[PDB]
This record gives structure tokens, sequence and C-alpha cells, in this order.
């Protein structure tokens, strides 16, 4: 139908994207103003009405998208499902309404590409992240058994130990705050904590560098296909294509 | 005119650059000495006169540049405008006179190239920086609503929350100073702060690596054009040129 | 023998790997539950029996591997020796039974490849690590002689100095906690500590980047050979092979 | 002369290098033992005699090198001058005798190559380091004028300000220790400190990454020439050589 295409072309336009972006910003701005404890009843009611207005615009927007694309369809995209869930959950009387400012990511294509680059880079680091998980679990069980009875606030149970070890890994007051006090009772505690810091800071660095490097490469390809409809072929492929061309030249040289 | 060219050749010489560099250093040295509270009236007046002398040399320098290049002209360069604004603002009776030591960057070509490499690398990271901005805004609104009434010094309002979250992201006393005290009242506060630290430290790393990698590549090209008048062609272009040469050889092989 | 091959094919199957993985997780879960101080005698005895059950499954597993591969043989692999030592040490009545969760690394091939990539990357950074060792030793001897008599808790002996310098390198309370107090007695102490921080943070960064970059390249090759039986040839080799092909074409062009 | 060559071949042997390495380690070990306050007079005198023995072996070693190479000659190498200065200064009755453990670097060729890679990488980062220097100087003058009268311990003079800003850049107690107290008197102090932290942490990262990347590339070339007498040609050169070969093939195709 001509109406489905007329709506699609409007939905897909820069102006419609700019209007929706401006309304997301307006909603974020009113929710930020609503954190103000000193506001009058009238000022609060006014801002709450602007929140309702912003929300209804989003319901019309999603309903226009479910029409112009179909329900099969619109829900085929992960970003449409996210946008749907975020607005639909608000119509169910979850306190943190500000999470709908995340819609800026889904609505802005360049921001959307950064996030999908980061998400697509996550499977490729799962073994490093599992190794980190294993090191933390082992260390938490050790720390609980070793220091729990003497330092219960920091190592009293598994939960307390996982928290303190996360603090230790971030190098936050690890020595003046945690290990120098522990060594007053357990003089060889550094044999546990120094190798733990060495292992975890290294692994967390590796984990983040791995994501950082992969995500940049993925986004760079997605940004190329968004502009030219294709991406740059790997240097190995270009070198392989040159080698195949040299085969035809070597063959033509004989005949 | 011959006079315009005689001045241009002087302005563009190494000696003129060295004299102006020495006067910037002299001005920086006298302003550093003027921070000394224990100085006598005579010593203070002497140094203040050396500041006036340094400033007048800069007015002559800029006036010589506006003459030898034209006003169209001299103002065509962003570094000339910056140099002009920095000296012209001093003739308007803005307390921080030391900001004129930044002129070392504009006056030294290698330092100028490092800074322009850093500035040209900024547009290419805007989506990562916006993502970081969005995460901070969302988190600040959440933190204000969650902990503002119980921890007003740290989360009392949006401003206080943005400051504390910046401190948390830098890992400064995040646990012993902020989160362990918050958990005494809100036992599940780690569900908010640990993912916030994970997200923001990762994003800030990505943002800085992105600038760091792009800026180095840009400066390396600018440093090449400064010396040889051109830069090294990308490996993809060299491989494409080889492929085009193989087309002419394959064509010549048949005929 | 047909029985040796029937067992090998079972040992090498995905199902056997999944069962052993599930039993490692079960053992880790029961040992984590045994850190709980508030557990009843019956609950403790039950979990201790589940630890015995998990351990006996591992003895059967290793015994099946020593049979199907031979003792020459099974012990030819470093991962089999590690798995053997970990289970065999438990049969010698070393308190830290949780270290057997490290078996997840040896049992999961992708996790095994990450760790062997990290280990193979270590010889190539030995000179940077030795340089770091030398800087720490020199600095520890200096710090002991300089500040030991006035600050005995932090620099009293070599051991105390090595610990404080490790804390200083990690930037943990280095100034408010260590150097500002030392400067109250030794005003030029910053001449020692600031260059030490500059040197060691740089070296530790270099050491970790070196491992991080090498380990990723090694694992990427091992992951390729695991799937395709071979890895991608270096760009230098592909370029050398193209050059050798151009020699045959230049030779054929004359004759 | 045959004697000069017989000594050179001994000096250059692995055994002579191992003996000298063992004596450097022995000297380091005795100097580390001499930090012990509780040592008896006899134990101290014994270790002091072992220090004299180690030192005399080094005088014979350097004298053998000045003979076998010549004084022109031996002093032609920067590592020989360093080794000479380190042993010659000990014969002038400078308290820190432990600095002679640095000789391990000059005596071990792989360690020597890491350090020369780091030194050769320093000129190429001078403009980034100068930019950092400029930012620190400007900020120190500002901080002294702004906060010196109200916070004299931290910003009382230029020296105190340079120290506090170095602490701020390392993110050590920057907020709980320095900026939250400063904001109690100067509520907008974050306008100064947050951009300062943003600028300096970024610049120091860039400076260290620059050295780290360049130093690795230089050492890798030096390690290649040490083993094969030459290094791997850049990918740009190999691609340029292939292009030159394609010129001769295109020329031969016509004639
Ligand atoms: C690698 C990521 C490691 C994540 C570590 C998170 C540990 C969770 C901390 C925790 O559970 N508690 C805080 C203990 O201080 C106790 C609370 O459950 C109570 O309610
Ligand atoms: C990602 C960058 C985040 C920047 C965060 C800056 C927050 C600004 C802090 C702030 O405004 N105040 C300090 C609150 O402690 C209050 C003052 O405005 C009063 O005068
Ligand atoms: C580069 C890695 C540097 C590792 C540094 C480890 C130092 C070891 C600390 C130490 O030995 N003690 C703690 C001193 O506080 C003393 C104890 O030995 C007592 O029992
Ligand atoms: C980028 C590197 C920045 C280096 C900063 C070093 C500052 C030097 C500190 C200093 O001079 N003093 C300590 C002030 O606390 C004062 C002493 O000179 C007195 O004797
Ligand atoms: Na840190
Ligand atoms: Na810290
Ligand atoms: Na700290």
């Amino acid at each position: 139908s001509h109406m489905s295409r007329k709506i699609r072309d409007l939905i897909e336009s820069k102006r419609f994207q700019n209007v929706i972006t401006a309304i997301i910003v307006l909603n974020g701005a009113v929710l930020g103003l609503l954190t103000d404890t000193t506001l009058s009843a009238s000022s609060q009611n006014l801002l709450e009405r602007v929140d309702q207005l912003c929300l209804t615009i989003f319901i019309v927007e999603i309903s226009l998208k479910i029409y112009a694309y179909g329900v099969r369809g619109f829900f085929r995209s992960g970003w449409n499902l996210f946008d749907f869930v975020i607005v639909a959950i608000a119509l169910m009387p979850r306190t943190f309404r500000i999470f709908r400012v995340m819609r800026l990511v889904s609505v802005i294509p360049t921001m959307r590409r950064v996030v999908q680059g980061m998400l697509l880079a996550l499977p490729g680091v799962g073994s490093v992240a599992a190794l980190l998980t294993v090191v933390f679990y082992i260390a938490a069980v050790m720390a609980t058994n070793l220091y729990g009875a003497t330092f219960p606030e920091w190592f009293g149970d598994l939960s307390k130990s996982l928290y303190t070890l996360f603090q230790v890994m971030t190098l936050e007051s690890w020595s003046m705050g945690i290990v120098r006090p522990v060594m007053n009772v357990h003089p060889n505690a550094w044999v546990f904590f120094i190798p733990f810091i060495m292992l975890t800071t290294f692994t967390v660095l590796n984990l983040f560098i791995g994501i950082c490097v992969d995500a940049m490469a993925i986004t760079k390809e997605q940004e190329e296909e968004a502009k030219t409809g294709h991406h740059q072929e790997p240097i190995s492929q270009t070198l392989l294509h040159l080698g195949d061309r040299l085969d035809r030249i070597e063959k033509q040289l004989a005949q």
C-alpha cells in the first residue's frame, strides 16, 4: 500500500529522527529536574505532565513503526524490541524512568553502531572473562577460609570476599585499607594478595583491550557499509587475489 | 611589495621563532616568580615591567604578521587567531596571564602538529564520548533519587552526583570512602556502583585509546608533509595500484 | 586394541567433557558452600561426601586416560600432568581444595588456549621483567638505607621496603599515606619517589602490553590450527611468495 | 698483536660474561645484606671485604677492556663509558653503591637492547612531553595564585603546587584528600581540577604508549641484527620493490 510506504519514508527521514531525539532529550531534562527535592507541587505536576506528553509521542512513534513495517517485521530488529520494551514497560503500573534516555543510542545511527560493535566483540573474549571469573571464585573461597574469622566485615562470607577482592583488583586502598591491617594478624598475607593483584589487573587489562580492539574494527566496517554499502576487504584477501592474478599471467606466458 | 616579502622572510625565519620562544619563556618565568608572596615591592614592580616588555614585543610581532600576510589573510589560520586573541585580551583592562605560555604550542611547529593531531582526532570519537555522557547523566539521576536523602553531601543534587560519579570512575576512594558507607544504609548499592565502574572505566579507556591511535596517525602524516611535502600512501592504495598494473600486464600478454 | 580406541573416542567426546565440566562446577559449588560458618553438622557431612564423590569421578577419569593413551604417553602433555598432580595431591593426607576448579581451564579447550597463549608469551618479556626486578631491588636497598631508621614500619628492612615500593608502584596512598609523611622528616624524598613511580609504572605497563599483544597473536594461531588444522601465514611470507612468482614470470618473459 | 686478540676473544666469551654477571649479583647480595641494622661487627667487616673483592674484579675487567680495545676505542661505546664511570666513581673517597647493580643491564645483551630501545624512542615523544611540561607549569602557577593563601601546605608555592598536581594526575586521594577540602572554601574548584585530570591523564597515557610502541619496534630490529646481522624490511619497501619488478615485466612485455 501507498500509505505504508508514505509512513516508512517519514519514519526513515532525518526530520522525524531529529524530532524524536529532541523529545528524548526533553524527557531526560524533565526527569533530571524531578530529582530536585525543593520543587513546588505546581512545578512537579507541570514536569510530570511533560513526562506523560513525551511518553505518548513515543507510543504514537512505535505504533507508526509497527504499521509501516509489520509486526513480523518491526520485531525482526533487536533495537526495535528494546525501544518497544522501554516504552511498553512504562504503561504497566519501573521507578527508573531515566533508562529511557538509552533510546538516544537506538535512535542515533552512529551511537547505535558503537554499541553494536561493543556487543559483537563480547563473544570473542568469553574465555578471558571466564578465566577472570574462575580466578575470582577460587580467590573468594580462599580469602573466606583464610581471613573470614579474623576479618569478618571484609571476608566474613563469599559475598563479602567477592566485594573486597573487586576493591583489591581496582587497587582502591588495597594496602593501607585492607592488606596492611590483615598482615598485623596474618604476616604472610602478601603471598595471597600481591599474586592476586598481579593476575587480576593483567586479566582485566587483557579483557578490556580485547573488546576495545575488536569493537573498533567491527564499528569501522559497519560505518563503511552504512555509507558505501560495503566494507574494505582484508589485506590477506587483496594479497590472495593478486596471487590468483599472477597464476593467470604465468599460464598466459606459456601459451 | 618587496617590504612585505622582506618582513615575511624574517617572520618565517628560525631566528625570529627562537627570539619569540625565548620571550614566551621569559614571560612564563616572571609570572611564576610573581606567585611568590614574600617578594618586595621593588622586585614585584621590576617583574611587572618585564611582563609589560614581553607583552609589547608580542604586539609588534602580531602587527608585523598582520602587515606581511594581510588581515584576510593572517586571520585565515586558527593558530594566528588564537595568538591574536591571547595578546589582544591582555590589552583589555583576564587575571590568568600564564595562559599565554600556551603560545609555545602555536610558535613551535612540532608542538603545534601534536595538538592539531589531537584536535582532528576528536570528531571521530564523538559517539563514544556521547555514550559516556549518556551513562553519566542516567547514573547521576539514579544516584540522586536512590541516595540523595541519606547521603546529601555526595548525592544531594544532580551536580553533587555528577562529581561523586566522576570520583567513582577514577576509582578514587570509591569503596572505603563512598560505597562501603552507602552499603551500611543500602545493602544492595554494589548492584548500582560495580556495573557503573565496569561501564565507565571501559568507555573512558576506549575514548582515550581512540584519540591516542587516531592523533598519532594524523601527526605522523602532518610531520611527513612538513618535511617532504607529501605523506606515505595507505597500504590499501599501494595494493590497489599493483592490481591496476597487473591488469595492463594481463592485457599486454594477449596482444 | 579395540578397547583402548573405544575408551579414547569416549574420553575425546563432547559429552564426556561436559560431564567432567559439570562435576568440576559441582565440586566448586560444594567447596564454596563449605566456607559457611553457620552450617549444621549434617549439611557439612553431606557436602563433604559430595566432595569425595567428585574426587573419585576424577580418579576414574585420569585412570581411564592413563589406560587409553599409555603412561609414556598421557604424561607427554603438560595439561595431563597438571590434572594428575591436582587429583593425586588430594589423595595424600593441601587444605586449598578449591585450586581443583583450575581444572576448568585444562578441561575446556578454548580456556586452555588462552592460558597457553599467556604462558608462551612470557619468555619474550623476560628482559623487561628482569629490568623491573633490578629497579625494585636497587630501590629497596636505597629506601631501607635512606628511610628505615625514621620510618621502620614501611622501610625497616628489605622485605618491608619491597612491599611499600610495590604499594607506591600501584599508586595506592603513595602521597597522602607514604611520601607526604616521609617528606616531613626528609624534605627531598620526592627526588627518590617521583622518578621511582615514573620508571616502574612505565615498565609494568610495557611488561603487561608485551604479554597482552604476544598472547593474543599466539592464541589466535592456536585457535586457527584447532579448527582448520593450520594458521594464516605472515604478511611478510605472502609478500615473499609473490616476489618469487615474479622471478618465474620475469624468467619466462625472456624465454 | 696476538695478545690483544687473545684477551678480546676472552672478554667477548660467554664464560667471562657469566663470571662478571655472578660477581655483580654477589655485590648486589652483599649490599642488600648490609642494610641489616642488627648485623655484628665481624659480619659487617666480612661483607665489606666481599664488596672490595667485587670492586677490584671490576677494575681488572675494565683495565682488560681498555687494553684489548684501546682507549679511543673502548670509550667509543656509551655502555663502556657508563661501566667505567660506575666503577671509577667508587675509587673516589657516592654512598649509593647499589647503583652498580645497573651493570647487569650493560653486561647482559638482551637487557642492554631493551634499555637502548627505550632511550632511542625518547626523542620521538619530546613534543608530547613538552606539552605535558607546559600544562603542568601553567596549572602550577594557577593553583598557587588561586589556592595558595587558603591551602598553603598543598599550594603555598610553585614547588608545593607541582607536587600536589603530580599527586592529582596519578589520581591519588585527589577528591577525598585534596579537591573536596578545597571546594569547602572554593566551590567552583572542580572547574580547574576535573579538566586538569582529563588533560594530564590523557597526555601521560599518550606519552607512555608512544614510548612503549616505538621502543618495542626498535628492540625487535636490534634483536634481529644481533642474530642474523640484518633486520626485516618495512612492508612499504617490499611493496615498492614489487612495483619496481612490475615495471621491468611491463617493459619486457612490449620488447
Ligand atoms: Na589507579
Ligand atoms: Na587510588
Ligand atoms: Na586511593
